[PDB]
């Protein structure tokens, strides 16, 4: 169940690791680029609503810079 769920192209978006490009901190917000079928992207999350993969593949990242 552990694809990104979250918003883009005015939907919901669910997304596979095979396409995401980063993942960061946004400051408040978790931020990534991921692809769509050789295009890039911006997908986006609030922690609050950040199911666990999303977090696993930020995690790393934000525990690593904090």
């Amino acid at each position: 169940m552990v694809k990104v769920k979250f918003k883009y192209k005015g939907e919901e978006k669910e997304v596979d690791t095979s396409k995401i490009k980063k993942v960061w901190r946004v400051g408040k917000m978790v931020s990534f680029t991921y692809d769509d079928n050789g295009k890039t992207g911006r997908g986006a999350v609030s922690e609050k609503d950040a199911p666990k993969e999303l977090l696993d593949m930020l995690a790393r990242a934000e525990r690593e810079k904090k």
